[PDB]
């Protein structure tokens, strides 16, 4: 699916198809994600977060 | 060791021990890093690239040739 | 920063700057360095490897899964 | 083809198709290769390297 996010204020879009780690501080859910063949980073408030993303994130904390 | 850059027109510094990832585009160097819980993305001309950051590239790049 | 450890069962000390590859296995991390010349490699026990070096082993670990 | 090469004064053996940096530094050429999904390291005195290494130790040089 598509998650709209933000990277320094500024609004973009990704599939979570391309994202790789996932993290939360507060409501913040922060990630990476493979950007044409280098990494980029977003942030999504938890609530704007879709399912598959929320699941991403559960299963990463589940590995810490 | 500090990286000064400049974040959509501020003057910004951010430790390297916050630094998640580094890469080069020419003379652009972007990185990627830890910001009171977000990530940010900041940029600067390998001139002004710490060796500690340069270092850090050169590892990320050895990373992606070993496959 | 210094990484300290035993090579040959002599004790050997490096500094951060001349690491050029680390990983992990289990507990051990495994780094290799420059060293006069020559690359040698060391192993520690997570406990032993400084902030520094485990925050390189986090940015090998995420380049190694960019893909 | 095979290269002979020390890691730490042990005598160890790797094939050329796994070798990915190369540099030379006084007689010894020092290279990285890939150890079976992760890096590893070797030395071997110019003298002593094959044609293949020493072609590939010459490419990285024009390459810096
Ligand atoms: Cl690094």
């Amino acid at each position: 699916v598509k998650v709209k996010f933000l990277l320094n204020g500024e609004e973009k879009e990704v599939d979570t198809s391309k994202i790789r780690d996932v993290s939360r501080q507060g409501k913040n859910v922060k990630f990476l994600y493979n950007d044409n063949g280098k990494y980029g980073a977003g942030n999504v408030d938890e609530k704007d977060a879709p399912k598959e993303l929320l699941d991403m994130l559960a299963r990463a904390e589940r590995e810490k």
